[PDB]
DNA sequence: CGAACCTGGTCTTGACTCCATTGCCGGATTTGTATTAGACTGGCAGGGTTGCCCCGAAGCGGGCG
């Protein structure tokens, strides 16, 4: 699970200081394409899936 | 009762040794400067991608003198 992991913060990706809370949220196009359960639990909720 | 003894510190003499310490002294290296003569004549360059708030500044529409 450290491979096959989707990340959302990099060069050209969204930094935490510019992170919008809309991108944190799941929405029903993740069904089958991402997992709403598994994500980091600290301040990086929803960015890393 | 008095006379020597050997030995502690306490100190002195003088000779010996040994090593710092400059002083050259000659050479090695190293730091800075100058000089290249055909002709050359205006840059690459991504972080920006928030949200909110306060505020300063431009700019134009609005009445105005």
């Amino acid at each position: 699970t450290h491979k096959r992991r989707l990340l959302a913060l990099g060069p050209g990706g969204l930094s935490r200081e510019r992170a919008g809370l809309e991108v944190r949220d799941v929405h029903p196009s993740h069904y089958g394409r991402m997992c709403p359960i598994e994500t980091p639990e600290g301040p990086n909720i929803g960015l890393i899936g």
